[PDB]
């Protein structure tokens, strides 16, 4: 990797103490002295060099002269950004660092450098500087090894990630872990990366597989619990999203899973929903038939290739009878019915 | 409402022959809310700026907002300081309903920079006006651009939205309509925007309730369905919802194997797939894999089952095309819609 200072050369460069460029270049000690001079920054072409080189021998750089800058369009706003946005675009800096040495030059440039660096969503440093050719280049106030380095970098989020974060966040809170996941995998290194990713990752993987997610692998009463929880929220979570045709499947599963669970106990089996429906009466069932009814009104009603509109309610009304249904047959908890709410709350706040 | 948050700089109106940034910019884009945050120096020309503004032309005098806090002359040349000072100013009136211009010309250059910084970083726009006390009427009357016909050198340049766009692209390119939708939903107005959304929405809506997308509605009535369901199943596999495939495939075969014996011999004898498997010695060798997926209890799918979710897809795929001639002109619908969509977004 090498360091390229994609920095211009205004009135300040190169000159008791040196100029932002001199300092900028001198302090960061790079391997690419990118210089995009302008109409006035012609003159300084001559000495600017003599400065950069003559600072210290046996420390030789790349001094690449930039399309001269536009003696008129060097105080033009959007132009400044357009030129520079290109200038940055030129040397993409795949595996090197850009020294956006935007401390010196014409206002527009300075502003523009910043907006570039600050915008520029990747590893590229934006920088500032706080305030006889060979003659001056001898008595330079920072012409030694151990000098007061006034160079101080920006150290921002890049703001690229900002949108990324926000935009990925809104999905996690939107209940869309798949969305969130992808968002996140784009996101460049960040502490709470692992915890966001790893978390999202475990949630993702688990859901698809049809296992308990190995996060909500809580101390439940065997598979029947974990799975019974895992499903119970697979449908809930699901219903949260969109898949209003997922419900039917999930429910009709559980509607059975538990249906067979209770039947397995009361009147030990001793052998569809109509198998439930019939079994309900004769086999120590009465109150369960009321419960299991609407549940079994949806599954039969659901059944062509059309989709009713009262079903959009029947789904809802199905859920309460499926939530309520499970609470009875198994005594879970609202503390353990927040699995993902927690996940989201730990998650969201881990994002922040 | 169009409300420009303009600085109150020294070269205000009375800035030579032509009109002066503030008043200049203001006229050009005729705003309804002439937002002005005036600092210590510019505090003098507080009244004048009112005269010129209003005296620019009648039947177009907006309610101007004198900035709530006086600007301090310690933040004149103030670099980042003004950036903050700006940062808050913008935040004060988010007015996502309305739109804003950040007058490039304003006053101290730092405040300028900030005004830019504010605008670049992130609904409201801004453009400066390229170059050429107590005058009052003297200034206004003999104004060099003080007449309806004037040269509009106030020309502004034209990021986050772009980034969001691409962000939302990939989702469409991943075949995630909900995603794409979302990132669109928030997105602002654009030329393709309507269509990119409109279709997206119709496809989500179309996929939502058991019906067939507007586009996909081009075959007979049912054939639309028999097929318009399939691509459902195909879209499924795309985004790893393996769980959905089984019941789609299942519903698929039988919706067809039945709608195939409807005419090839009405028969009576829910009609389970086990029933169809009995009722065509040749057919009963092609729909074997679909009957292989017949045989869970809250349990998961072993590594192998994900294969079955595939051989069956080849079972149902070839099953679709065989019994109904459709052609790869159909089962590219979404392959195209991607390309239409993506082309569109461009």
């Amino acid at each position: 990797a090498m360091g390229v200072l994609i920095s211009a050369v205004g009135d300040t460069d190169p000159f008791f103490h040196d100029g932002a460029l001199i300092h900028i270049a001198r302090k960061y000690r790079p391997e690419k002295v990118i210089l995009i001079f302008s109409e006035h920054t012609a003159k300084k072409q001559g000495n600017i060099e003599k400065a950069l080189f003559s600072i210290a021998p046996n420390y030789e750089p790349e001094l690449i002269i930039h399309p001269i800058i536009s003696d008129n369009e060097v105080h033009i706003f959007d132009v400044m950004f357009q030129r520079f946005s290109d200038i940055l675009q030129e040397y993409y800096t795949k595996e090197d660092e850009f020294i956006l040495n935007l401390s010196s030059a014409t206002p527009q440039i300075k502003s523009a450098l910043f907006v570039i660096n600050r915008l520029n969503g990747i590893n590229v440093k934006a920088v500032q500087v706080s305030s006889n050719i060979d003659e001056l280049i001898e008595v330079n106030k920072d012409n030694k090894v151990n000098f007061i380095d006034r160079t101080i970098e920006d150290n921002a989020e890049k703001f690229s990630q900002a949108l990324l974060k926000k935009t990925a966040r809104d999905f996690i809170e939107k209940f869309d872990y798949k969305a969130a996941l992808d968002i996140l995998d784009q996101l460049s290194d960040f502490p709470n990366l692992k915890s966001v990713r790893e978390e999202i990752r475990d949630v993702v993987n688990c859901l698809s597989k049809q296992d308990v997610p190995k996060g909500l692998r809580h101390k439940k009463l065997k598979e029947e619990e974990q799975k019974i929880l895992s499903a119970y929220l697979t449908i809930e979570l699901q219903r949260e999203r969109g898949n209003v045709s997922e419900s039917f499947i999930r429910i009709k599963n559980l509607t059975e899973f538990i249906l067979e669970d209770y039947i397995k106990k009361r009147y030990p089996g001793l052998i569809s929903l109509f198998d439930y429906s019939k079994l309900l009466k004769a086999t120590k069932e009465f109150k369960l038939k009321r419960t299991i009814a609407p549940i079994i009104d949806m599954n039969s009603s659901r059944n062509l290739s059309p989709l009713d509109s009262d079903a959009v309610k029947q789904l809802g009304i199905a859920m309460k009878t499926l939530k309520t249904l499970v609470r009875e047959q198994y005594h879970f908890s609202q503390s353990d019915f927040n699995f993902y709410q927690d996940l989201n709350k730990i998650l969201l706040t881990k994002l922040n």
